[PDB]
C-alpha cells in the first residue's frame, strides 16, 4: 500500500542513476544475506570475496544480452518464445521443464532460508512459517499490478543499504565487544593457536576451533585458503544457471531499453559487490571473535548474522535484521511469481489452448497461476523442510540439475550456426552425466549417499563442472556437421499482441569497460595479496577500510543519485501536497480571459473605474 | 457500499470539490470569450506580453 499511495500521489500531480537502483533490488535476495555469511565464518577472509566476485561478473555480461535481445527478437515476452520460433516445437518443451525446475529451486532457496531464521528468533512454528511465507509475496503481487517497476524497487535498494552501514559502523567503530578492527585480528589469531585443545568436552565435533584444514598454516587470514577456491569455483557455474535460465531476467531485460542506459548496468554491478562483501566481513567475522557456540549444521542452513546480531545488539539488531530479510526476500519471490505466471500464460495457453486470447483473458490467468504456484511452493517447503535439507545445501546443488542448459541458451543468441535437436542431446545428456557423476563421487570417496555426503566440496564441483562443460562439448560437436546459417528473421517477425549504430555503440561499450573490471577484481586482486602469505597487523586495517569504504560510497550513491537526477518530480509533489499553488494558477486564467472582456465592451471598463473609486 | 465512502473520504482530505467548480467557470467563460469577436484577439495580445 505504501507504493499505491505513491504513485497515486505522483499521478495526481503528473538513466544511469536509478536503473541502477533497479539492477541493485533485482539481484540481491535470501543467500546473498545468509549464505555469504556462512562461507565467512566456514574459511575466513576469502569467503566475502569469492562470493561476491563470482556473482557480480554476471550482472555485465547479461548487458550484451539484452542488447541482443533489442537486436534480434524485440518485444517478445519469456525466452521459450524466442527457442519456439527458432527450433520449432520439439524443443519448446525441453526448455520449458528446466526453465520451471530452475524457477523452482530458487524459490524453494527463499523459502528455506526465510523460515529458518524466523523459526529461531520469535519462537513461530517452523512448518507452519513454511508454508505461510507464499501467502504474503502473493498479496504483493496481486494489490499492485503485475508489472511492478522503478518507484517500488527503489525503496528495497534503500532499506538493505540502510542498514548495512549500521552493521560495519557497529562491529568496527562503536560496539562495546569489538570496538575497534584491532581487536578483532586479535580474537582472529587465538582460535588457530596450537596450544588450544578442544577435543570432548570442551568443544563439541564440527565446530569453530584450532586450525582450520585447507588455509596455509590453518589461520582465518588468509587468502591461501584451498576451501575458498573450490567454492568460488562452483559460484561461478552455479550462477551462470540462475541468470540464464532463470527466465525471472528475460522479463527484465525485455523491459529496459538499453539505447540510452547501458552505463547503469555498470553502476548497479559496482554497488552490488558491497552488498555481501560488507555484511559477511562484520556479521560474518564477528561470530569468529566472539567464539559463539554455533554448530556446522546450523551454519549451513543460515544463522550465523541472526546470532551475530543477536549477540551484539539484542533485540533491536533482531528486528532490524528480521526488517532487511524480509524486505530482500518479498521483493525476490514476487519477481519468481511474476516469472512463473507469464511462463505459464505466453508460453502455453496461447501456442497450443487458446491462439485467440483477448485482453480480458489474459489477465485471468496470469492471475491464479500467481496464487496457483503461491501454494503449491508453501507445500514444497515442507517436504524438503522434513528432510534436513538446508539452504546451504541446494546453493551448491543448483548449478547441478540446470547447469546443462545454460550454454545451448547463449547459443541461440550468439551464434549462427547453432542447429536444431542438439539441444535435444545437450540438455538432456548433461544432467543426467552430472547427477551420475555427483552420485558415484560422493559415494566412491566416503561409502554412503546422504545429505551428509552431498554437500562437500568434492562432489560438487565434481558435478557443477561436467554438467556444465558436456553440454557445451557436445553441442559443439554435433554443430560442426550440420551448419544451419540461421538469418535470424524468423524469430524477428512475431505477434506484437541509426538505430543499429547505438545499439553497436553501447554493445561496445559494455564490452570495453565491463571486461576492464572483471579482470581487475577476478585476477588482480586475488594474485597481487597472495604473496600476502599470513596478514599482518596492519594490513588487516587496509582490508578493513576498504569494505567499510565501499558500504558507504556505494550506500550514499544508491541513496543519492535517484533523488537528484529526478528532483522536478519531487518538486511538484511537494508544492502539490502542502501549498495551494494549484488553486491559485487557476484563478489568475480566469482574471486574464475576464480581462479581455472587460476590455472588448466599451462602456462596462469605464463603469469598472467608477465603481473602483466609489469603495 | 464503497462509492459513498470514496466520496466521503475525498471530499474531507482533498479539495475535488473547490476544483471542480472552477471548471465550469472556466467552461462558461470559454464561450464567452469565443462570442466577442474583438475579447479574443485581445486575449492573445495580453498571453504573450506577459
Amino acid at each position: 500500500v505504501f507504493t499505491s499511495f505513491l504513485v497515486w500521489l505522483e499521478k495526481r500531480y503528473v538513466k544511469t542513476g536509478l536503473i541502477a537502483s533497479v539492477i541493485v533490488s533485482q539481484w540481491t535476495w535470501a543467500a546473498t544475506i545468509l549464505q555469504s555469511s556462512n562461507v565467512a565464518w566456514q574459511y575466513g577472509v576469502s569467503g566475502p570475496f569469492w562470493y561476491a566476485s563470482g556473482a557480480t561478473i554476471q550482472v555485465l555480461l547479461f548487458g550484451v544480452m539484452a542488447i541482443e535481445i533489442k537486436r534480434k527478437a524485440p518485444n517478445a515476452h519469456t525466452v521459450c518464445e524466442i527457442v519456439k520460433a527458432r527450433w520449432g516445437t520439439a524443443t519448446h518443451i525441453v526448455f520449458l521443464v528446466f526453465c520451471l525446475a530452475t524457477n523452482v529451486v530458487v524459490t524453494a532457496m527463499l523459502l528455506l532460508g526465510g523460515s529458518a531464521v524466523v523459526n529461531a528468533l520469535t519462537g513461530v512454528n517452523l512448518y507452519a512459517a513454511s508454508f505461510l511465507i507464499p501467502l504474503g509475496v502473493v498479496v504483493y503481487t496481486l494489490a499492485g499490478g503485475l508489472k511492478a517497476t522503478f518507484l517500488a524497487s527503489y525503496v528495497h535498494s534503500v532499506i538493505v543499504h540502510v542498514a548495512l552501514v549500521v552493521f560495519v559502523f557497529l562491529v568496527y567503530t562503536s560496539s562495546k565487544e569489538l570496538g575497534s578492527p584491532s581487536v578483532v585480528y586479535d580474537r582472529l589469531k587465538d582460535m588457530v593457536a596450537k596450544s588450544r585443545s578442544c577435543t570432548e568436552p570442551l568443544s563439541h565435533h564440527g565446530q569453530a576451533c584450532g586450525p582450520v584444514d585447507g588455509n596455509f598454516r590453518g589461520s582465518y587470514l588468509t587468502m591461501l585458503s584451498s576451501g575458498g577456491a573450490v567454492f568460488g569455483l562452483i559460484n561461478i557455474v552455479g550462477n551462470f544457471g540462475t541468470v540464464f535460465v532463470d527466465n525471472g531476467y528475460w522479463v527484465s531485460a525485455i523491459a529496459a531499453r538499453p539505447s540510452s542506459t547501458h552505463k547503469g548496468y555498470l553502476l548497479g554491478g559496482l554497488v552490488w559487490f558491497a552488498v555481501p562483501f560488507s555484511l559477511a566481513t562484520s556479521l560474518g567475522l564477528g561470530a569468529l571473535a566472539l567464539d559463539l557456540p554455533i554448530s556446522k549444521d546450523e551454519a549451513d542452513r543460515g544463522l550465523v548474522p541472526p546470532a551475530t546480531a543477536i549477540a551484539l545488539m539484542g533485540k533491536s539488531g533482531s528486528l532490524l535484521l528480521l526488517t532487511m530479510l524480509f524486505m530482500a526476500v518479498t521483493s525476490a519471490g514476487s519477481s519468481e511469481l511474476i516469472a512463473v505466471s507469464s511462463l505459464f500464460t505466453y508460453d502455453i495457453y496461447r501456442t497450443y489452448i487458446n491462439p485467440r486470447a483477448t485482453g480480458r483473458q489474459i489477465l485471468k490467468i496470469s492471475r491464479c497461476a500467481v496464487l496457483g504456484f503461491g501454494c503449491f511452493m508453501g507445500i514444497l517447503a515442507v517436504v524438503l523442510n522434513k528432510a534436513g535439507v538446508s539452504l546451504g545445501w541446494m546453493y551448491l546443488a543448483m548449478g547441478v540439475l540446470i547447469g546443462s542448459a545454460v550454454i545451448p541458451i547463449a547459443f541461440m543468441l550468439l551464434w549462427s550456426k547453432a542447429n536444431a535437436f542438439g539441444a535435444i542431446l545437450g540438455a538432456t545428456s548433461g544432467c543426467v552425466f552430472g547427477i551420475i557423476t555427483w552420485l558415484t563421487t560422493a559415494k566412491t570417496q566416503y561409502g554412503r549417499v546422504d545429505l551428509d555426503s552431498t554437500g562437500k566440496n568434492g562432489p560438487m564441483l565434481a558435478g557443477n563442472l561436467v554438467a556444465i562443460l558436456t553440454g557445451g562439448l557436445i553441442h559443439a560437436v554435433c554443430s560442426l556437421v550440420r551448419p544451419q546459417n540461421y538469418d535470424w528473421s524468423t524469430t524477428r517477425e512475431i505477434k506484437v499482441v541509426l538505430r543499429e549504430e547505438k545499439l553497436r555503440r553501447a554493445k561496445a561499450w559494455i564490452v570495453k569497460w565491463g571486461l576492464v573490471f572483471t579482470i581487475l577484481i577476478v585476477v588482480i586482486w586475488p594474485v597481487l595479496s597472495l604473496p600476502a602469505r599470513v596478514f599482518s597487523r596492519g594490513y588487516f586495517w587496509f582490508w578493513a577500510i576498504v569494505a567499510i569504504a565501499w558500504g558507504t560510497i556505494g550506500s550514499i550513491v544508491i541513496i543519492g543519485l535517484p533523488l537528484v537526477e529526478s528532483w522536478d518530480t519531487i518538486k511538484s509533489v511537494c508544492m502539490g501536497m502542502f501549498t495551494n499553488d494549484r488553486v491559485m494558477k487557476k484563478l489568475d486564467d480566469l482574471n486574464h480571459r475576464l480581462r479581455a472582456l472587460t476590455m472588448a465592451v466599451p462602456e462596462a471598463e469605464k463603469i469598472y473605474l467608477l465603481e473602483l473609486e466609489k469603495t
